[PDB]
Protein backbone atom coordinates (compact mmCIF):
# COMPACT_ATOMS: atom_id res chain seq x y z
CA UNK A 1 0.00 0.00 0.00
CA UNK A 2 1.30 3.28 -0.94
CA UNK A 3 -0.41 6.80 -1.11
CA UNK A 4 0.06 8.55 -4.50
CA UNK A 5 -1.41 11.83 -5.56
CA UNK A 6 -2.43 12.68 -8.94
CA UNK A 7 -3.31 16.33 -10.71
CA UNK A 8 -4.91 16.21 -13.80
CA UNK A 9 -5.01 19.60 -16.23
CA UNK A 10 -8.92 21.01 -17.44
CA UNK A 11 -10.65 19.08 -19.87
CA UNK A 12 -10.15 20.66 -22.95
CA UNK A 13 -14.38 20.41 -23.85
CA UNK A 14 -14.39 21.78 -19.96
CA UNK A 15 -11.95 24.61 -21.02
CA UNK A 16 -12.96 25.46 -24.92
CA UNK A 17 -16.84 24.15 -25.10
CA UNK A 18 -18.56 24.73 -21.54
CA UNK A 19 -15.75 27.60 -20.95
CA UNK A 20 -15.89 26.07 -16.81
CA UNK A 21 -12.26 24.41 -16.56
CA UNK A 22 -11.89 22.26 -13.22
CA UNK A 23 -8.55 20.49 -12.19
CA UNK A 24 -8.97 17.67 -10.30
CA UNK A 25 -6.37 16.12 -7.70
CA UNK A 26 -6.73 12.33 -6.94
CA UNK A 27 -5.25 10.63 -3.76
CA UNK A 28 -5.35 6.72 -3.93
CA UNK A 29 -4.29 4.15 -1.36
CA UNK A 30 -5.66 5.75 1.56
CA UNK A 31 -6.22 4.13 4.80
CA UNK A 32 -9.72 4.57 5.83
CA UNK A 33 -10.12 6.54 9.26
CA UNK A 34 -6.67 7.28 9.80
CA UNK A 35 -7.91 10.73 10.49
CA UNK A 36 -9.17 13.00 7.26
CA UNK A 37 -6.48 14.14 4.95
CA UNK A 38 -6.42 18.11 3.87
CA UNK A 39 -6.21 18.98 0.09
CA UNK A 40 -5.29 22.06 -0.42
CA UNK A 41 -4.91 24.33 -3.43
CA UNK A 42 -2.87 27.54 -4.51
CA UNK A 43 -1.81 29.68 -7.08
CA UNK A 44 1.70 30.36 -7.85
CA UNK A 45 0.67 33.57 -8.59
CA UNK A 46 -1.11 33.86 -5.01
CA UNK A 47 -4.31 35.05 -6.48
CA UNK A 48 -7.54 33.03 -4.50
CA UNK A 49 -8.12 30.27 -5.51
CA UNK A 50 -11.99 29.13 -5.70
CA UNK A 51 -14.09 26.81 -3.84
CA UNK A 52 -13.66 23.43 -4.19
CA UNK A 53 -15.37 19.97 -4.36
CA UNK A 54 -14.01 17.30 -2.00
CA UNK A 55 -15.33 13.45 -2.68
CA UNK A 56 -14.58 10.39 -0.38
CA UNK A 57 -15.38 6.92 -1.49
CA UNK A 58 -14.20 4.25 0.25
CA UNK A 59 -12.99 1.01 -2.53
CA UNK A 60 -13.89 -2.64 -2.82
CA UNK A 61 -9.93 -2.96 -2.28
CA UNK A 62 -10.16 -1.31 1.59
CA UNK A 63 -8.52 1.56 0.31
CA UNK A 64 -9.51 5.50 0.54
CA UNK A 65 -9.92 7.76 -2.47
CA UNK A 66 -10.33 11.33 -2.48
CA UNK A 67 -10.35 14.14 -5.19
CA UNK A 68 -10.97 17.88 -5.28
CA UNK A 69 -11.95 19.65 -7.92
CA UNK A 70 -10.72 23.00 -8.32
CA UNK A 71 -13.30 25.31 -10.91
CA UNK A 72 -10.43 27.56 -12.35
CA UNK A 73 -10.52 30.73 -14.85
CA UNK A 74 -10.41 30.26 -18.60
CA UNK A 75 -8.62 33.04 -18.48
CA UNK A 76 -6.12 32.48 -15.85
CA UNK A 77 -5.37 28.65 -16.82
CA UNK A 78 -4.87 29.90 -20.38
CA UNK A 79 -2.85 32.50 -19.20
CA UNK A 80 -0.02 30.18 -17.88
CA UNK A 81 -1.33 30.42 -14.22
CA UNK A 82 0.15 27.21 -12.19
CA UNK A 83 -2.11 25.18 -9.71
CA UNK A 84 -0.90 23.28 -6.80
CA UNK A 85 -2.24 20.58 -4.80
CA UNK A 86 -0.82 20.05 -1.53
CA UNK A 87 -1.60 16.58 0.17
CA UNK A 88 -0.99 16.85 4.18
CA UNK A 89 -1.76 14.46 6.81
CA UNK A 90 -0.31 14.01 10.51
CA UNK A 91 0.22 10.23 10.30
CA UNK A 92 1.76 11.03 6.78
CA UNK A 93 6.05 11.26 6.53
CA UNK A 94 6.33 14.13 4.08
CA UNK A 95 3.21 16.47 2.74
CA UNK A 96 2.49 15.49 -1.16
CA UNK A 97 2.91 18.30 -3.81
CA UNK A 98 1.36 18.19 -7.41
CA UNK A 99 1.21 21.36 -9.82
CA UNK A 100 0.00 21.85 -13.05
CA UNK A 101 -0.07 24.44 -15.68
CA UNK A 102 -0.90 24.87 -19.56
CA UNK A 103 1.06 22.76 -21.16
CA UNK A 104 4.09 23.86 -23.65
CA UNK A 105 5.53 23.59 -26.32
CA UNK A 106 4.16 23.06 -30.28
CA UNK A 107 0.77 22.62 -31.15
CA UNK A 108 -0.96 20.43 -34.31
CA UNK A 109 -4.40 19.76 -34.68
CA UNK A 110 -5.52 16.27 -34.42
CA UNK A 111 -6.91 14.05 -37.68
CA UNK A 112 -10.08 12.47 -36.60
CA UNK A 113 -11.26 8.81 -38.61
CA UNK A 114 -14.09 6.68 -37.62
CA UNK A 115 -15.08 3.42 -38.81
CA UNK A 116 -17.93 0.69 -38.49
CA UNK A 117 -17.25 -2.81 -37.49
CA UNK A 118 -18.78 -5.22 -40.73
CA UNK A 119 -21.61 -6.95 -39.29
CA UNK A 120 -20.20 -10.28 -37.20
CA UNK A 121 -21.72 -13.47 -36.78
CA UNK A 122 -23.83 -13.83 -33.51
CA UNK A 123 -25.22 -10.67 -32.24
CA UNK A 124 -25.79 -8.64 -35.45
CA UNK A 125 -28.09 -6.35 -33.89
CA UNK A 126 -25.36 -4.30 -32.31
CA UNK A 127 -21.98 -2.79 -34.19
CA UNK A 128 -18.98 -1.14 -33.47
CA UNK A 129 -17.97 2.27 -34.07
CA UNK A 130 -14.17 3.01 -33.38
CA UNK A 131 -12.63 6.46 -33.73
CA UNK A 132 -8.74 7.11 -34.29
CA UNK A 133 -7.72 10.51 -33.78
CA UNK A 134 -4.24 11.47 -34.00
CA UNK A 135 -1.07 13.25 -34.72
CA UNK A 136 -2.33 15.87 -32.50
CA UNK A 137 -0.36 18.04 -29.90
CA UNK A 138 -0.14 18.42 -27.15
CA UNK A 139 -1.40 15.37 -25.26
CA UNK A 140 -4.74 16.75 -23.94
CA UNK A 141 -7.48 16.14 -26.16
CA UNK A 142 -11.45 15.39 -25.50
CA UNK A 143 -13.22 12.88 -27.59
CA UNK A 144 -17.19 12.40 -27.46
CA UNK A 145 -20.01 10.92 -29.98
CA UNK A 146 -22.76 12.35 -31.36
CA UNK A 147 -25.86 10.37 -32.57
CA UNK A 148 -28.13 12.76 -35.02
CA UNK A 149 -25.93 15.81 -33.78
CA UNK A 150 -26.63 15.07 -29.95
CA UNK A 151 -23.75 14.15 -27.70
CA UNK A 152 -24.32 10.76 -25.46
CA UNK A 153 -23.53 10.18 -22.35
CA UNK A 154 -19.45 9.81 -21.84
CA UNK A 155 -20.12 6.36 -20.48
CA UNK A 156 -21.40 4.84 -23.88
CA UNK A 157 -17.90 5.43 -25.11
CA UNK A 158 -14.36 3.97 -24.02
CA UNK A 159 -11.72 6.48 -24.87
CA UNK A 160 -7.58 5.12 -24.81
CA UNK A 161 -4.77 7.47 -23.25
CA UNK A 162 -2.43 9.18 -25.63
CA UNK A 163 -0.20 7.29 -26.82
CA UNK A 164 2.92 8.53 -28.51
CA UNK A 165 2.93 7.95 -32.38
CA UNK A 166 6.14 7.36 -34.03
CA UNK A 167 6.41 10.94 -34.70
CA UNK A 168 6.13 14.18 -32.46
CA UNK A 169 2.47 13.37 -31.73
CA UNK A 170 -0.28 11.75 -30.01
CA UNK A 171 -2.76 9.17 -31.15
CA UNK A 172 -5.94 8.02 -29.10
CA UNK A 173 -8.99 5.11 -30.32
CA UNK A 174 -12.23 5.91 -29.28
CA UNK A 175 -14.64 2.46 -28.84
CA UNK A 176 -18.65 3.30 -29.15
CA UNK A 177 -20.97 -0.11 -28.84
CA UNK A 178 -24.30 0.36 -31.13
CA UNK A 179 -27.39 -0.66 -31.50
CA UNK A 180 -29.55 -1.69 -34.58
CA UNK A 181 -32.65 0.50 -32.91
CA UNK A 182 -30.08 3.38 -32.81
CA UNK A 183 -28.55 3.16 -36.50
CA UNK A 184 -31.98 1.78 -38.33
CA UNK A 185 -33.23 5.31 -36.70
CA UNK A 186 -31.03 7.19 -38.09
CA UNK A 187 -27.40 5.68 -39.56
CA UNK A 188 -25.43 8.87 -38.60
CA UNK A 189 -22.68 9.08 -35.72
CA UNK A 190 -20.04 11.36 -35.16
CA UNK A 191 -16.59 11.06 -33.35
CA UNK A 192 -15.64 14.11 -32.21
CA UNK A 193 -12.60 16.09 -30.85
CA UNK A 194 -11.95 19.04 -28.54
CA UNK A 195 -8.25 19.98 -28.94
CA UNK A 196 -6.74 23.21 -28.43
CA UNK A 197 -4.43 23.47 -31.79
CA UNK A 198 -7.85 22.69 -33.91
CA UNK A 199 -8.57 25.56 -35.49
CA UNK A 200 -11.18 27.02 -35.25
CA UNK A 201 -12.99 26.52 -32.31
CA UNK A 202 -10.99 23.64 -31.04
CA UNK A 203 -13.06 21.00 -32.48
CA UNK A 204 -12.78 18.51 -35.27
CA UNK A 205 -15.28 15.77 -35.94
CA UNK A 206 -16.13 12.58 -38.35
CA UNK A 207 -19.02 11.27 -39.35
CA UNK A 208 -19.35 7.41 -39.95
CA UNK A 209 -22.24 5.43 -40.51
CA UNK A 210 -22.88 1.42 -39.97
CA UNK A 211 -23.34 1.01 -43.89
CA UNK A 212 -21.56 2.99 -46.94
CA UNK B 1 6.48 9.78 -2.51
CA UNK B 2 8.15 6.67 -3.87
CA UNK B 3 6.67 3.33 -4.08
CA UNK B 4 8.29 0.54 -5.52
CA UNK B 5 6.14 -2.42 -6.86
CA UNK B 6 6.19 -5.44 -8.67
CA UNK B 7 4.62 -7.07 -11.35
CA UNK B 8 4.36 -10.55 -12.86
CA UNK B 9 2.97 -11.09 -16.15
CA UNK B 10 1.68 -14.39 -17.76
CA UNK B 11 3.30 -16.17 -21.14
CA UNK B 12 2.30 -13.92 -24.24
CA UNK B 13 -0.47 -16.56 -26.00
CA UNK B 14 2.34 -15.75 -28.84
CA UNK B 15 4.54 -17.51 -26.94
CA UNK B 16 2.26 -20.01 -25.30
CA UNK B 17 0.64 -21.47 -28.41
CA UNK B 18 2.82 -20.31 -31.29
CA UNK B 19 6.07 -20.38 -30.50
CA UNK B 20 5.45 -22.86 -27.68
CA UNK B 21 8.74 -20.95 -25.31
CA UNK B 22 6.24 -19.49 -22.50
CA UNK B 23 7.84 -17.08 -20.02
CA UNK B 24 6.84 -14.90 -17.01
CA UNK B 25 8.17 -12.35 -16.19
CA UNK B 26 8.46 -10.53 -12.49
CA UNK B 27 8.92 -6.52 -13.45
CA UNK B 28 10.31 -4.75 -9.88
CA UNK B 29 9.96 -0.95 -10.47
CA UNK B 30 10.76 2.54 -8.49
CA UNK B 31 13.92 0.75 -6.73
CA UNK B 32 16.75 3.32 -5.25
CA UNK B 33 19.93 2.41 -7.22
CA UNK B 34 23.45 1.08 -5.14
CA UNK B 35 20.98 0.12 -2.11
CA UNK B 36 22.33 -3.20 -2.70
CA UNK B 37 21.26 -5.85 -5.01
CA UNK B 38 17.51 -7.52 -4.77
CA UNK B 39 16.87 -10.92 -4.59
CA UNK B 40 13.84 -12.09 -7.07
CA UNK B 41 13.01 -15.92 -6.40
CA UNK B 42 11.22 -18.03 -8.33
CA UNK B 43 8.68 -20.67 -7.06
CA UNK B 44 6.29 -22.86 -7.92
CA UNK B 45 2.90 -23.66 -5.79
CA UNK B 46 3.56 -27.78 -6.39
CA UNK B 47 7.39 -27.36 -5.08
CA UNK B 48 8.83 -28.63 -8.62
CA UNK B 49 11.39 -27.20 -9.84
CA UNK B 50 12.10 -23.84 -12.34
CA UNK B 51 13.95 -23.00 -14.98
CA UNK B 52 17.14 -20.48 -15.10
CA UNK B 53 15.91 -17.28 -14.87
CA UNK B 54 17.29 -13.91 -16.82
CA UNK B 55 17.80 -11.19 -14.86
CA UNK B 56 17.46 -7.57 -16.30
CA UNK B 57 18.93 -4.51 -14.31
CA UNK B 58 18.71 -0.99 -15.82
CA UNK B 59 19.08 3.06 -14.20
CA UNK B 60 16.09 4.86 -16.04
CA UNK B 61 16.04 8.23 -17.34
CA UNK B 62 13.50 9.48 -14.20
CA UNK B 63 16.55 8.04 -11.49
CA UNK B 64 14.60 4.59 -10.96
CA UNK B 65 16.35 1.41 -11.07
CA UNK B 66 14.39 -1.39 -12.71
CA UNK B 67 15.04 -5.10 -12.41
CA UNK B 68 13.12 -8.00 -14.21
CA UNK B 69 13.23 -11.41 -14.42
CA UNK B 70 12.08 -13.75 -17.39
CA UNK B 71 11.24 -17.31 -15.82
CA UNK B 72 11.23 -19.82 -19.19
CA UNK B 73 8.14 -22.24 -18.21
CA UNK B 74 6.91 -25.65 -19.02
CA UNK B 75 3.74 -25.23 -21.73
CA UNK B 76 2.30 -28.14 -20.33
CA UNK B 77 2.72 -26.68 -16.70
CA UNK B 78 1.08 -23.44 -17.53
CA UNK B 79 -1.25 -25.04 -19.44
CA UNK B 80 -2.50 -27.51 -17.08
CA UNK B 81 -2.72 -24.75 -14.62
CA UNK B 82 0.82 -24.32 -12.48
CA UNK B 83 1.14 -21.36 -10.34
CA UNK B 84 4.28 -19.51 -10.19
CA UNK B 85 5.41 -17.35 -7.84
CA UNK B 86 7.89 -13.99 -8.07
CA UNK B 87 9.55 -13.11 -4.37
CA UNK B 88 10.97 -10.02 -3.95
CA UNK B 89 13.59 -9.63 -0.91
CA UNK B 90 15.07 -5.96 -0.23
CA UNK B 91 16.23 -3.74 2.62
CA UNK B 92 14.32 -1.23 1.89
CA UNK B 93 11.23 -3.07 2.11
CA UNK B 94 9.59 -3.81 5.59
CA UNK B 95 7.78 -6.45 3.79
CA UNK B 96 8.98 -8.95 1.54
CA UNK B 97 6.87 -8.51 -1.86
CA UNK B 98 5.43 -11.84 -3.31
CA UNK B 99 3.44 -11.61 -6.82
CA UNK B 100 1.89 -15.13 -7.89
CA UNK B 101 0.30 -16.17 -11.38
CA UNK B 102 -1.29 -19.02 -13.00
CA UNK B 103 -3.49 -19.99 -16.28
CA UNK B 104 -6.63 -17.41 -16.15
CA UNK B 105 -9.84 -19.16 -16.07
CA UNK B 106 -13.08 -18.36 -16.98
CA UNK B 107 -15.43 -18.28 -19.83
CA UNK B 108 -13.48 -18.29 -23.16
CA UNK B 109 -14.47 -16.16 -26.14
CA UNK B 110 -12.55 -15.80 -29.20
CA UNK B 111 -12.02 -12.17 -30.78
CA UNK B 112 -13.21 -10.68 -33.34
CA UNK B 113 -10.63 -8.86 -35.19
CA UNK B 114 -11.76 -5.95 -37.63
CA UNK B 115 -8.87 -3.95 -39.69
CA UNK B 116 -8.99 -0.76 -41.38
CA UNK B 117 -7.05 1.77 -43.40
CA UNK B 118 -7.15 5.22 -43.25
CA UNK B 119 -8.18 7.59 -46.00
CA UNK B 120 -4.81 9.82 -47.84
CA UNK B 121 -4.71 13.16 -45.36
CA UNK B 122 -3.20 16.27 -46.53
CA UNK B 123 0.48 16.83 -45.83
CA UNK B 124 1.93 13.28 -45.27
CA UNK B 125 0.69 11.40 -48.48
CA UNK B 126 3.01 8.89 -48.58
CA UNK B 127 2.02 7.67 -45.26
CA UNK B 128 -1.29 5.92 -43.91
CA UNK B 129 -2.57 4.40 -40.92
CA UNK B 130 -3.43 1.25 -40.42
CA UNK B 131 -5.77 0.06 -37.63
CA UNK B 132 -7.30 -3.25 -36.06
CA UNK B 133 -9.89 -3.79 -33.24
CA UNK B 134 -9.87 -6.67 -31.72
CA UNK B 135 -12.95 -7.37 -29.60
CA UNK B 136 -15.12 -9.92 -27.43
CA UNK B 137 -12.37 -12.05 -26.54
CA UNK B 138 -11.88 -13.68 -23.05
CA UNK B 139 -9.68 -14.15 -21.16
CA UNK B 140 -7.98 -10.72 -21.35
CA UNK B 141 -4.58 -12.23 -22.40
CA UNK B 142 -3.86 -11.45 -26.51
CA UNK B 143 -1.09 -11.45 -28.92
CA UNK B 144 -1.27 -8.55 -32.09
CA UNK B 145 0.97 -8.77 -34.97
CA UNK B 146 0.93 -7.29 -38.22
CA UNK B 147 2.14 -8.58 -41.13
CA UNK B 148 3.22 -7.31 -44.57
CA UNK B 149 3.06 -10.29 -47.41
CA UNK B 150 2.81 -12.89 -45.22
CA UNK B 151 5.86 -11.84 -43.24
CA UNK B 152 5.03 -10.87 -39.62
CA UNK B 153 6.52 -7.22 -38.72
CA UNK B 154 9.10 -5.88 -36.03
CA UNK B 155 6.91 -5.51 -33.06
CA UNK B 156 8.23 -2.27 -32.55
CA UNK B 157 6.56 -1.18 -35.85
CA UNK B 158 2.91 -1.05 -34.02
CA UNK B 159 1.61 0.12 -31.07
CA UNK B 160 -1.49 -2.27 -29.02
CA UNK B 161 -3.56 -1.44 -26.32
CA UNK B 162 -4.28 -2.60 -23.15
CA UNK B 163 -7.37 -4.71 -22.95
CA UNK B 164 -10.28 -3.04 -21.66
CA UNK B 165 -13.15 -4.27 -20.74
CA UNK B 166 -16.05 -3.79 -23.59
CA UNK B 167 -20.09 -2.89 -22.63
CA UNK B 168 -20.35 -6.84 -21.96
CA UNK B 169 -18.69 -9.66 -21.11
CA UNK B 170 -15.02 -9.87 -23.21
CA UNK B 171 -12.24 -7.22 -23.81
CA UNK B 172 -11.06 -5.01 -26.53
CA UNK B 173 -7.82 -3.78 -27.79
CA UNK B 174 -6.77 -1.55 -30.48
CA UNK B 175 -3.33 -1.41 -32.58
CA UNK B 176 -2.11 0.86 -34.74
CA UNK B 177 0.09 0.34 -37.52
CA UNK B 178 1.82 3.26 -39.59
CA UNK B 179 3.06 2.76 -43.32
CA UNK B 180 5.01 3.88 -45.92
CA UNK B 181 3.98 4.41 -49.78
CA UNK B 182 7.09 1.78 -50.34
CA UNK B 183 5.32 -0.09 -48.55
CA UNK B 184 1.50 -0.63 -49.47
CA UNK B 185 2.95 0.30 -53.27
CA UNK B 186 5.23 -2.99 -53.43
CA UNK B 187 2.19 -4.60 -52.47
CA UNK B 188 -0.99 -3.75 -50.44
CA UNK B 189 -1.40 -6.70 -48.28
CA UNK B 190 -1.33 -6.33 -44.50
CA UNK B 191 -2.96 -8.40 -42.08
CA UNK B 192 -3.86 -7.69 -38.33
CA UNK B 193 -3.30 -10.89 -36.95
CA UNK B 194 -4.12 -12.03 -33.01
CA UNK B 195 -3.31 -14.63 -31.18
CA UNK B 196 -5.61 -15.78 -28.16
CA UNK B 197 -6.65 -19.24 -26.58
CA UNK B 198 -9.86 -19.41 -27.76
CA UNK B 199 -9.12 -18.72 -31.33
CA UNK B 200 -9.91 -22.12 -32.96
CA UNK B 201 -7.92 -23.28 -34.45
CA UNK B 202 -4.60 -23.15 -33.30
CA UNK B 203 -5.23 -19.99 -31.40
CA UNK B 204 -5.17 -17.58 -34.54
CA UNK B 205 -7.40 -15.12 -35.66
CA UNK B 206 -6.22 -12.65 -38.28
CA UNK B 207 -7.85 -10.09 -40.71
CA UNK B 208 -6.57 -8.20 -43.75
CA UNK B 209 -6.89 -4.82 -44.77
CA UNK B 210 -5.14 -2.41 -47.83
CA UNK B 211 -4.59 1.15 -47.84
CA UNK B 212 -7.33 2.43 -50.50
CA UNK B 213 -8.83 -1.18 -51.71
C1 LIG C 1 -8.25 0.30 -5.18
O1 LIG C 1 -9.14 0.43 -6.27
C2 LIG C 1 -9.11 1.66 -6.97
C3 LIG C 1 -10.00 1.54 -8.20
O2 LIG C 1 -11.24 0.97 -7.84
C4 LIG C 1 -7.71 2.09 -7.39
O3 LIG C 1 -7.77 3.45 -7.75
C5 LIG C 1 -6.97 3.70 -8.92
O4 LIG C 1 -5.60 3.91 -8.63
C6 LIG C 1 -4.83 4.11 -9.80
C7 LIG C 1 -3.32 4.14 -9.53
O5 LIG C 1 -3.01 4.32 -8.16
C8 LIG C 1 -5.26 5.37 -10.53
O6 LIG C 1 -4.48 5.42 -11.71
C9 LIG C 1 -4.22 6.76 -12.19
O7 LIG C 1 -5.39 7.35 -12.72
C10 LIG C 1 -5.23 8.71 -13.14
C11 LIG C 1 -6.58 9.23 -13.57
O8 LIG C 1 -7.50 8.15 -13.81
C12 LIG C 1 -8.43 8.27 -14.94
O9 LIG C 1 -9.40 9.32 -14.86
C13 LIG C 1 -9.00 10.62 -15.26
C14 LIG C 1 -10.19 11.56 -15.14
O10 LIG C 1 -10.66 11.54 -13.81
C15 LIG C 1 -8.41 10.64 -16.66
O11 LIG C 1 -7.79 11.89 -16.85
C16 LIG C 1 -7.35 9.57 -16.87
O12 LIG C 1 -7.04 9.47 -18.24
C17 LIG C 1 -7.83 8.22 -16.35
O13 LIG C 1 -8.79 7.68 -17.24
C18 LIG C 1 -4.16 8.77 -14.25
O14 LIG C 1 -3.98 10.12 -14.61
C19 LIG C 1 -2.85 8.16 -13.73
O15 LIG C 1 -1.72 8.40 -14.69
C20 LIG C 1 -1.29 7.39 -15.64
O16 LIG C 1 -0.76 7.95 -16.84
C21 LIG C 1 0.26 8.90 -16.58
C22 LIG C 1 0.73 9.55 -17.88
O17 LIG C 1 0.75 10.96 -17.76
C23 LIG C 1 1.44 8.26 -15.85
O18 LIG C 1 2.29 9.29 -15.38
C24 LIG C 1 0.98 7.40 -14.67
O19 LIG C 1 2.05 6.63 -14.19
C25 LIG C 1 -0.18 6.50 -15.07
O20 LIG C 1 0.20 5.55 -16.04
C26 LIG C 1 -3.12 6.72 -13.25
O21 LIG C 1 -3.63 5.99 -14.34
C27 LIG C 1 -6.75 5.32 -10.85
O22 LIG C 1 -7.22 6.57 -11.29
C28 LIG C 1 -7.59 4.89 -9.65
N1 LIG C 1 -8.94 4.57 -10.08
C29 LIG C 1 -9.92 5.48 -10.10
C30 LIG C 1 -10.91 5.44 -8.97
O23 LIG C 1 -10.02 6.32 -10.99
C31 LIG C 1 -6.68 1.90 -6.29
O24 LIG C 1 -5.38 2.02 -6.83
C32 LIG C 1 -6.82 0.52 -5.66
N2 LIG C 1 -5.84 0.31 -4.61
C33 LIG C 1 -5.08 -0.79 -4.67
C34 LIG C 1 -4.20 -1.14 -3.50
O25 LIG C 1 -5.10 -1.53 -5.65
C1 LIG D 1 10.55 5.80 -14.29
O1 LIG D 1 10.72 5.26 -15.58
C2 LIG D 1 10.31 3.91 -15.72
C3 LIG D 1 10.69 3.42 -17.12
O2 LIG D 1 9.80 3.91 -18.10
C4 LIG D 1 8.83 3.70 -15.41
O3 LIG D 1 8.55 2.30 -15.38
C5 LIG D 1 7.26 1.91 -15.90
O4 LIG D 1 6.25 1.94 -14.90
C6 LIG D 1 4.99 1.38 -15.22
C7 LIG D 1 4.09 1.45 -13.99
O5 LIG D 1 4.85 1.23 -12.83
C8 LIG D 1 5.10 -0.06 -15.72
O6 LIG D 1 3.80 -0.52 -16.06
C9 LIG D 1 3.58 -1.95 -16.02
O7 LIG D 1 3.98 -2.56 -17.23
C10 LIG D 1 3.73 -3.97 -17.30
C11 LIG D 1 4.39 -4.51 -18.59
O8 LIG D 1 4.08 -3.60 -19.68
C12 LIG D 1 4.69 -4.00 -20.92
O9 LIG D 1 4.17 -5.24 -21.36
C13 LIG D 1 2.76 -5.12 -21.53
C14 LIG D 1 2.11 -6.50 -21.67
O10 LIG D 1 1.43 -6.80 -20.47
C15 LIG D 1 2.45 -4.16 -22.68
O11 LIG D 1 1.06 -4.08 -22.90
C16 LIG D 1 2.96 -2.78 -22.30
O12 LIG D 1 2.68 -1.86 -23.34
C17 LIG D 1 4.45 -2.94 -22.00
O13 LIG D 1 5.10 -3.30 -23.20
C18 LIG D 1 2.21 -4.21 -17.27
O14 LIG D 1 1.97 -5.60 -17.17
C19 LIG D 1 1.51 -3.47 -16.09
O15 LIG D 1 0.08 -3.36 -16.36
C20 LIG D 1 -0.77 -3.42 -15.18
O16 LIG D 1 -0.61 -2.37 -14.25
C21 LIG D 1 -0.97 -1.08 -14.73
C22 LIG D 1 -0.67 -0.03 -13.67
O17 LIG D 1 -0.42 1.20 -14.32
C23 LIG D 1 -2.42 -1.02 -15.19
O18 LIG D 1 -2.64 0.22 -15.83
C24 LIG D 1 -2.68 -2.14 -16.18
O19 LIG D 1 -4.05 -2.14 -16.50
C25 LIG D 1 -2.24 -3.48 -15.58
O20 LIG D 1 -3.02 -3.80 -14.45
C26 LIG D 1 2.10 -2.08 -15.77
O21 LIG D 1 1.41 -1.16 -16.60
C27 LIG D 1 6.02 -0.06 -16.93
O22 LIG D 1 6.18 -1.34 -17.48
C28 LIG D 1 7.37 0.50 -16.52
N1 LIG D 1 8.24 0.47 -17.68
C29 LIG D 1 9.28 -0.34 -17.68
C30 LIG D 1 9.15 -1.64 -18.43
O23 LIG D 1 10.33 -0.06 -17.10
C31 LIG D 1 8.49 4.34 -14.07
O24 LIG D 1 7.10 4.36 -13.87
C32 LIG D 1 9.05 5.77 -13.99
N2 LIG D 1 8.77 6.39 -12.71
C33 LIG D 1 8.00 7.47 -12.67
C34 LIG D 1 8.68 8.79 -12.41
O25 LIG D 1 6.78 7.43 -12.84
Amino acid sequence: RCVSAYLSRPSPFDLFIRKSPTITCLVVDLAPSKGTVNLTWSRASGKPVNHSTRKEEKQRNGTLTVTSTLPVGTRDWIEGETYQCRVTHPHLPRALMRSTTKTSGPRAAPEVYAFATPEWPGSRDKRTLACLIQNFMPEDISVQWLHNEVQLPDARHSTTQPRKTKGSGFFVFSRLEVTRAEWEQKDEFICRAVHEAASPSQTVQRAVSVNP
